[PDB]
């Protein structure tokens, strides 16, 4: 049962790859070493196909399926409408990968006869064909890290015409099931924010409350065929018309279980028998099988009053302590019940008995004070990753402008303020490119913002206390601090000297400009405004944002 298998042809790029930062007059204006920050490339696909290539075994008892009955349930409420070809050509992002059917994600956009006719055959074939594999491409994802390096993620997905079926089986399918099936514990929908409050309130719910992370080792390749169909079987007790219960079974024998790998050059590289990383289903997918395990697993740990916040492969638990020694044993029994259910840890989990120490989505809650002196709790994360890659977008245009995306989702940080935000503006002026808006991904959706907007965007999602924020915790100041010596990021002296330039030169624009300058450096200056309202903020809609997770799933808005 192995979760691929190869034939030795290789993984390659289908363009000329970096892997040094490349450096441009500005790259020294954020950081100093430069050697510490590189791209993953397909020369380590090797390594990446070992580590993700192993056998799954699967001991499934009374709790597992206890817990499914209970998630079939809730889904069996939920009803799901099919997209129209239309509805699902506009989520299209316009720069996703072209069909080798002759058509691109802009004949697909502006709904050309070749696009639309091709997406209707191959519609036509998977109500008509339930047992045919479908191809994927696999490809050596390239993306910028700090060192302390790892060898490039892969990522698996089918064809353009494909993906637009997968859209209108299952966009209302995988935009609204989990919500219902998991109630408070589905992550993506909640703003950063609200995440925090979740995560607080859950904390605060609790006598004595206990908890932990669990880091499952490779999740989309512990994800069996059994794990597939026990899927499908959830989104089949939806109220489906029949034409989708056809089109979800045959993407599910054909696509989602498994199927040939071809290189970007179209050989064979070999066979998928886990989940894809690159289908629409690859959040809603590992969100439900992520917490259909997990919730086993407490039930045979016998923790006692979990709540679960699921994101994808990523899990957070807390719940009621009965002691320290009975919660290591506890932990260790819930490691063992994953590990039977094919989801084995990569660093083991430990119980945390302070919310602040629990990292999840690569984040955690802190505390700092607004401008009244109130502790408000805010989401942060380490800053090395999003650092590393504003460098590498310093020097480069990319698809996705990783910056402006972690501005929105980390507002309120230390390290969003005085960094990003400077650096950024620093460049959007001097380009006078202040109005062009640029794609960045929010749970793994691309959307198309304009960086003049931010400070509206920012208070709808944050409240007015994010420019506000002062007097950081020592354990996120130090973070902060052992990162900036580590790349080698200027001083704050430095940055504030920076962001009065910056807000200095925004306010004499005027209009959208002059409220960034106000509202984004308010923080910068020794006699600062007192922030009140933005009109304009109500008017953006928002309602699309912080519904589902999308990772993989090639969704635009
Ligand atoms: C108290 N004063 C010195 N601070 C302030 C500066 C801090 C720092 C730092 C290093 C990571 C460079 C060591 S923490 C902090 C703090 O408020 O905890 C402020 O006014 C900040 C408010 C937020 C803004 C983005 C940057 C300045």
């Amino acid at each position: 049962h192995h979760s691929y298998t190869w034939t030795g042809a290789l993984i390659t790029p289908c363009a000329a790859e970096e892997s040094k930062l490349p450096i441009n007059a500005l790259s020294n204006s954020l950081l100093r070493h430069h050697n510490m920050v590189y791209a993953t490339t397909s020369r380590s696909a090797g390594l990446r196909q070992k580590k993700v290539t192993f056998d799954r075994l699967q001991v499934l008892d009374d709790h597992y399926r206890d817990v499914l009955k209970e998630m079939k349930a809730k889904a069996s409420t939920v009803k799901a409408k099919l997209l129209s070809v239309e509805e699902a050509c506009k989520l299209t992002p316009p720069h996703s990968a072209k069909s080798k059917f002759g058509y691109g994600a802009k004949d697909v956009r502006n709904l050309s006869s070749k696009a639309v006719n091709h997406i209707h055959s191959v519609w036509k074939d998977l109500l008509e064909d339930t047992v045919t594999p479908i191809d994927t491409t696999i490809m050596a994802k390239n993306e910028v890290f700090c060192v302390q390096r790892k060898p490039a993620r892969l990522i698996v997905f089918p064809d353009l015409g494909v993906r637009v079926c997968e859209k209108m089986a299952l966009y209302d399918v995988v935009s609204t099931l989990p919500q219902v099936v998991m109630g408070s514990s589905y992550g993506f929908q909640y703003s950063p924010g609200q995440r925090v409050e979740f995560l607080v309130n859950t904390w605060k719910s609790k006598k004595n409350p206990m908890g932990f992370s669990y880091d499952t080792r490779c999740f989309d390749s512990t994800v069996t065929e059994n794990d597939i169909r026990v899927e499908e079987s959830i989104y089949q007790c939806c109220d489906l018309a029949p034409e989708a219960r056809q089109a979800i079974k045959s993407l599910t024998e054909r696509l989602y279980i498994g199927g040939p790998l071809t290189n970007s050059k179209g050989q064979n590289c070999g066979y998928r028998r886990c989940r894809a990383s690159g289908v629409l289903t690859t959040s809603c997918g590992n969100t439900l099988t992520c917490y259909l395990k997990a919730s086993a697993a407490c039930r045979a740990a016998k923790l006692q009053d979990c709540t679960m916040l699921v994101n994808g492969d990523d899990l957070v638990v807390i719940c009621e302590s009965a002691g320290v020694q009975e919660d290591a044993a506890s932990l260790r029994a819930f490691t063992e019940a994953m590990t039977r259910y094919s989801a084995p840890p990569g660093d083991p989990p430990q119980p945390e008995y302070d919310l602040e120490l629990i990292t999840s989505c690569s984040s955690n809650v802190s505390v700092a004070h607004d401008a009244s002196g109130k502790r408000v709790y805010y989401l942060t994360r380490d800053p090395t990753t999003p650092l590393a890659r504003a460098a590498w977008e310093t020097a480069r245009h990319t698809p996705v402008n990783s910056w402006l995306g972690n501005i929105i989702m980390y507002a309120p940080t230390l390290w969003a303020r005085m960094i990003l935000m400077t650096h950024f503006f620093s460049i959007l002026l001097a380009q006078e490119q202040l109005e062009k808006a640029l794609d960045c991904q929010i749970y793994g959706a691309c959307y198309s913002i304009e960086p003049l907007d931010l400070p509206q965007i920012i208070e709808r999602l944050h409240g007015l206390s994010a420019f506000s924020l002062h007097s950081y915790s020592p354990g996120e100041i130090n973070r902060v601090a052992s990162c900036l010596r580590k790349l080698g990021v200027p001083p704050l002296r430095v940055w504030r000297h920076r962001a009065r330039s910056v807000r200095a030169r925004l306010l004499s624009q005027g209009g959208r400009a002059a409220t960034c300058g106000k509202y984004l450096f308010n923080w910068a200056v020794k006699t600062k405004l007192k922030l009140t309202p933005i009109p304009a903020a109500s008017q953006l809609d928002l309602s699309g944002w912080f519904v589902a997770g999308y990772s993989g799933g090639d969704i635009y808005h």
